[PDB]
Parts: structure tokens; C-alpha cells; sequence
């Protein structure tokens, strides 16, 4: 696996021990061969788990999620997917790692897709080796892969709203359930319904993940309500997964705006990863998987792969060359390679709008490529009237940095800046110049 120009897809089934059994052996061999190695964790939660699996090994943990004092002589680096891509984009030296290991390599967030494209390009150039660790590589058609113990798969109507009757099987269960919902707002309504029924519920989403995931270990719970983020190696002591089999898809309309289309079916990979939360204990057969819809390849035209090209077009590889997307997922977007390449100053604005600004990739690109500097927020208010952002059926309002109360009406409308209360709150602060 570790020889140059080789990209290995480590596709053992979920729970087969890729992270805690195979990965330490890979690291030991890479250290023995003096291979400068990077390990890429999807989340800070997974990064902490890796330190436990790699404990004792000389690994430099480039994340505050791991409290360790370093030897200084480490040739293996561990960081999150997003960190790797962020450092590639910034004016910062990133080592040309001889071995690139990405765990949970099915992650479809833009920075993860970009990392896979950059890494696979360096391998294709004969410059490095790569190992992608995931049971569900891009394009897989198997929603029901092998597991450590048998799983009861049942197609069943799954609530996506509050219910009063007709779903007794949901609440009659006595174990612990992980419930994959299409959106934060959908999970809020289901969680409120379950709590009213006397169930203790924990909710997980991307923004709250690390803080809220700790609750699954520190307090007793009946249900975990989570978006698709729990497809990325989050592990629970559950005996049932309820899967709506649905997700939101960001879609760019006319190159003009981003909507959150759906809910619509998940991919086979996501369905397999959602189901893969259970059936993990070889001595505990009988875990249940209830799924409420079919699968489709809804990653085609999905904005994340367009956004991945926006990132890759602004990562230096060699002179004017631009890294291509990882081959199995390169057809998920109709993009002209290099069409999003920005000049030096606009690239820096693009980066800061994503890092400090916390804006979606697509939205940050629109602002930066328009020649707007990072602190210039006038574009948040001079859009067309149909771009008005609403907050409880009244137009959202903020005080501008000039002290004037104005309606939130961004020139470019990205539905992800207001998909829930927390996102809209963060964008209101941005439009007010508070970060």
C-alpha cells in the first residue's frame, strides 16, 4: 500500500477495524520506512478516538481536540479533513506528504472532496501514496454491506413530523435509537415530539457536533436525533437505527443562488453508513435498521462538488496545474477546471470569508470574485427583494456597522446561511460586521 504512486481504497465493511486495528499497523510501517505521513480525521471527535488507537506512537496532533505534549521528532501528522484543505489554501507551508491517509474518506463536505482531489492528483503524478479508508467509496451501490453481527432490515414509513398515532413501534422500543433526519429543523420537531412522549433526546448537527456528542457518553439517552454528520465515524451504544433515508441537497440555480432542495433520497453510501451505526458488536446480534425510503444518486449536481472545484482551483499544485477531483466522484459536477481560480488578493478574501466569515464556499466565492473586501458588508443589504431573508415570517433585520437598521437582503442568496435559527443568527452577526 505504502509504495509511491499507489492509491489504496481500504473498503473493509463498517466496524471491521480499519481505524483501531489496521491504521496503527500502517503508521508503524510508515514510521519504519521514514514516510512523512498525514492522517486526516473527518471531525475532532474522530481525531480524539484516533489518539486512543495510536497511543504511544509518535504522532503530531495538529488539533486542540487532543491534549498531548509532543516529542517534536514526529514525522506523522494528524489533522482534520478541513484543516488539511484550509492549510493548502492559506499562505502556509504544507509538507509534501509521502503517504496520505484519509479516514472516513466518504465524507462529502467540500473540504473533504477537495482533499481527496488534491491527494489523488499527487498520487497520479507519481509523487505520493494514498490510503482512503471507508466501507463506502464513491459510487457504491450497496446500501446493506456486511456487519460484525446480523442486522434486521425493515422498510417502514418513518415520521418526518410530529405524530400522535400510527407509529407505536418508534416509542415502544426500550433500547437506544439513532435517528437520521433530513435537516436540523426536521429533527427539532421530531425531538420535541419524542420528549413530549417521555423520551430523553440528544440532537446532533455539524455546528454542535463535538459538544453535543459528548452527551451521548455522559448522560443516559433514549434517542439521538442527528443529521447526516453522524455518517462520519460517530459511534453510539445503540441497538436500533431509524433512517428517514432523506437529506437536503444544495443546488446552484442559474449560477445565481443556492437553494436547499428536497428532502430527497440519500445515496447508497450514506444509507450504508447510517445503517452501519449498528450491528457493530459481534456478540450482540439483533440490532434493527428501519428505513423509510429508497436510495438515489443525489450527489450529482450537488453543490458540494462545485464548491470543491472552487477550493481546488485556488490550491497551488505545480505552476499553473490544477488538481482534478478524485476520479470516481469527478462526474458529480459540470465544472470547467480552473474557472474559479482567483488572483492573489481575491483568493485571500475568499479564504477569510470561509474561515473567519464562516460563509459557505459558494457564497464566499461570489463575494470575493466580485472584488469585495472581507469587511465590506454592503452586499448583505443591496440584493433583490426576493433575496429577503425571513425570520419567523417577518423579514430579518440587523443594525449595520454604521448603526442603521436594515432588512437582510444579500446580493447573493445562499439558503444555507438561514437554514435554521443558529445559521441565521451567525449570518446576522456577519452582516452587522461582528466578525
Amino acid at each position: 500500500m505504502l509504495k509511491k504512486k499507489q492509491l489504496t481504497v481500504l473498503d473493509l465493511h463498517p466496524g471491521a477495524g480499519k481505524t483501531r486495528r489496521v491504521l496503527p499497523e500502517i503508521v508503524r510501517e510508515a514510521i519504519k520506512k521514514r514516510l512523512r505521513t498525514v492522517i486526516l480525521a473527518p471531525t475532532r471527535v474522530v481525531a480524539a478516538e484516533m489518539e486512543e488507537a495510536l497511543r504511544g506512537l509518535p504522532v503530531r496532533y495538529m488539533t486542540t481536540a487532543v491534549n498531548v505534549t509532543h516529542s517534536g521528532t514526529e514525522i506523522v501528522d494528524l489533522m482534520c479533513h478541513a484543516t488539511f484543505t484550509s492549510r493548502l489554501l492559506q499562505p502556509i507551508r504544507v509538507p509534501n506528504y509521502n503517504l496520505n491517509i484519509m479516514d472516513e474518506a466518504h465524507f462529502t463536505d467540500p473540504s473533504s472532496i477537495a482533499a481527496r482531489g488534491y491527494i489523488s492528483t499527487r498520487v497520479e503524478m507519481g509523487e505520493a501514496a494514498a490510503i482512503f479508508m471507508t466501507a463506502t467509496p464513491p459510487g457504491t451501490r450497496d446500501a446493506f454491506p456486511d456487519s460484525n453481527s446480523p442486522i434486521m432490515d425493515t422498510e417502514v414509513e418513518v415520521p418526518e413530523r410530529a405524530w400522535s398515532s400510527g407509529f407505536d413501534w418508534v416509542t415502544d422500543h426500550s433500547g437506544k435509537t439513532v435517528w437520521f433526519v433530513p435537516s436540523v429543523r426536521n429533527g427539532n420537531e421530531i425531538a420535541a415530539c419524542l420528549t413530549k412522549a417521555g423520551k430523553r433526546v440528544i440532537q446532533l448537527s455539524r455546528k454542535t457536533f463535538e459538544t453535543e456528542f459528548q452527551k451521548t457518553k455522559n448522560q443516559e439517552w433514549d434517542f439521538v436525533i442527528t443529521t447526516d454528520i453522524s455518517e462520519m465515524g460517530a459511534n453510539f451504544k445503540a441497538d436500533r437505527v431509524i433512517d428517514s433515508r432523506r437529506c437536503l441537497k444544495p443546488v446552484i440555480l442559474d449560477g445565481e443562488r443556492v437553494i436547499l432542495a428536497g428532502p430527497m433520497p440519500v445515496t447508497h453510501a450514506s444509507a450504508a453508513q447510517r445503517r452501519g451505526r449498528i450491528g457493530r458488536n459481534p456478540n450482540k446480534p439483533g440490532d434493527e435498521y428501519m428505513y423509510g425510503g429508497g436510495c438515489a444518486e443525489t450527489d450529482e449536481g450537488h453543490a458540494h462538488w462545485l464548491e470543491a472545484r472552487m477550493l481546488l482551483d485556488n490550491i497551488y499544485l505545480q505552476d499553473g496545474l490544477i488538481a482534478s477531483l478524485y476520479r470516481p466522484e469527478a462526474d458529480k459536477v459540470a465544472a470547467i477546471e480552473g474557472e474559479f481560480k482567483l488572483r492573489t488578493e481575491q483568493r485571500k478574501t475568499f479564504v477569510e470569508l470561509m474561515k473567519r466569515g464562516d460563509l459557505p464556499v459558494w457564497l464566499a466565492y461570489q463575494v470575493a470574485s466580485a472584488g469585495i473586501t472581507y469587511t465590506d458588508r454592503r452586499w448583505c443589504f443591496d440584493g433583490t427583494t426576493n433575496n429577503t431573508i425571513m425570520e419567523d415570517s417577518v423579514p430579518a433585520e440587523v443594525w449595520t456597522k454604521y448603526g442603521e437598521k436594515r432588512v437582510l437582503k444579500p446580493r447573493w442568496m445562499d439558503a444555507r446561511v438561514c437554514s435554521d435559527h443558529a445559521a441565521l443568527k451567525s449570518f446576522k452577526e456577519f452582516a452587522a460586521g461582528k466578525r
